[PDB]
């Protein structure tokens, strides 16, 4: 899977434990 980020391509994971929804 994607280990070069954390979430989906349009979701940049944050240390908030959230994914940044950029679409």
């Amino acid at each position: 899977e994607n280990f070069s980020g954390g979430c989906v391509a349009g979701y940049m994971r944050t240390p908030d434990g959230r994914c940044k929804p950029t679409f």
